[PDB]
């Protein structure tokens, strides 16, 4: 109940701006979450944010062209809530964008979603 | 319950064993604690309310000191809101329970409260 408890107050720091020292910004939008959850949550977070783990100040900001906001949206909406919206449109979209990132994880669920619907 | 929490917090852990992204210090009983703020931050009534006066400042990292309990206890406090797990026993069940008041945690009480009916009956 802890971890439940917590994510969702995680969730809410990041909607209301609080102690966010990560910004990303993917196709022109902005987007702004934790550094310490984007290190613990994907392998290029964790690779590009690991020369600025202990030096605090100004927020770390970060731009993807690869992948779109929508696609990021779902991931980073899961990174904070561990539900992952996957649909017939957007399940190869965000399961491209997750291997970019290194999200195992991410990859796992989109696979899985395929073959539910597949079978 | 979901692998997600679960492996999320475990890794915020390690982070402040490694003295990772750590922008707070607590110091009790002359005791070096390393974690994060925003953890705190949510776990914590004392600390949502220290922490909001610099909750969008970022910088020096924010120094927090007690002398009300011991290291060891504010020890187990610490590793439940990076685990979730707190060893309870005849010792520390009124320590901790009364550290908990002390930093507004309705969580921690609540895990002491059922502690005790369950021993006890």
């Amino acid at each position: 109940s802890h971890h439940i408890r917590l994510l969702q107050q995680l969730d809410e720091q990041r909607q209301k701006d609080l102690f966010c020292d990560c910004h990303i910004i993917v196709e022109g939008q902005m987007f702004k979450a934790h550094r310490n959850v984007l290190f613990a949550s994907s392998g290029y977070f964790k690779m590009l944010l690991s020369q600025s783990c202990r030096d605090m100040g100004e927020p770390i900001t970060a731009t993807f062209d690869v992948f779109s906001a929508d696609t990021f949206t779902a991931i980073l909406d899961f990174v904070y809530s561990g539900k992952l919206p996957l649909s017939g449109q957007n399940v190869i979209e965000v399961m491209s964008a997750a291997d970019y990132l290194q999200m195992t994880d991410v990859i796992g669920v989109c696979k899985m979603f395929i073959k539910s619907s597949l079978d």
